[PDB]
């Protein structure tokens, strides 16, 4: 009954981004993307595709999420990270980031997956609550 | 390149839960599920699979979400509603549902994507953050 194509669709309707990056060496390419990714950044997949993810930390790369998450690649452990991320347009967002190895029938090729909820609206609630209390 | 098999594990992925319903009659039963969805409710695949979700409402059945989600579903259209939901245990937590339409090579069946985020925690945040203020 299932096929492929309602997998596609039910990951087209996330409402968080869904990805798949494939390591090569120091970078880690996507090789997937769906509709909220491209939302959620203000890139086409066509602009991204084959890129390390990095790119949407724009200038702002002093973030510690970096090296807890190119550890837990290397160890093929699953992480989650809050970052600093910035759309096309430049616009901030808090991008809480969860990334899980893949396995695979082709054990050569290492994949990841990963989660991106834009948690912007979030931090911001917490911050108020914070002033508040 | 890209399988059924890494969408199925990008499905399972996902922190909200996801699933597909299948029209029949009055009701929309499972046919599938991920593994959020089984965490988020605490009942597992095998039992609650070809049921209606409705079984998420308990006994707590008067909800404005039921009609707007019937109308949408009838008329093709997708539909978000926050509805009050309850886990195997009893617990209860707020669920945010999103229910798309699925386009099939077979339109005879209809099918329904929902995804099921749990915003509790937001709930609770926009209460205190409103007695506060
Ligand atoms: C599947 C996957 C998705 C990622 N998504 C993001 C993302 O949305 N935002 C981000 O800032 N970094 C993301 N990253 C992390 C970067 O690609 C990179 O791994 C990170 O910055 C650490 O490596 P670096 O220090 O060499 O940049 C993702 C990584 C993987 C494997
Ligand atoms: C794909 C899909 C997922 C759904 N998920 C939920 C859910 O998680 N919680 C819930 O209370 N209702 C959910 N519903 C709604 C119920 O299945 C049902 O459609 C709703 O209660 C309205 O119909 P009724 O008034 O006959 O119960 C979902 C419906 C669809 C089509």
């Amino acid at each position: 009954m299932i096929n492929a194509q309602l997998l596609q669709s039910m990951v087209d309707a996330s409402n968080d981004g869904i990805v798949v990056a494939e390591k090569e060496g120091d970078d880690t390419i996507l090789i997937y993307v769906n509709a909220a990714f491209e939302y959620l950044t203000g890139y086409s997949r066509d602009e991204i595709l084959y890129q390390d993810c990095r790119f949407l930390q724009g200038d702002d790369r002093d973030q510690l999420g970096r090296a807890r998450i190119r550890k837990a690649m290397a160890e093929g452990r699953p992480c989650r990270e809050v970052l600093r991320n910035y759309r096309k347009d430049g616009s901030a967002f808090w991008n809480e980031l969860s990334i899980t190895p893949v396995k695979s029938d082709f054990d050569q090729r290492t994949y990841f997956i990963g989660i991106q909820e834009d948690v912007s609206r979030q931090v911001e609630l917490e911050r108020e609550l914070a002033e508040l209390r």
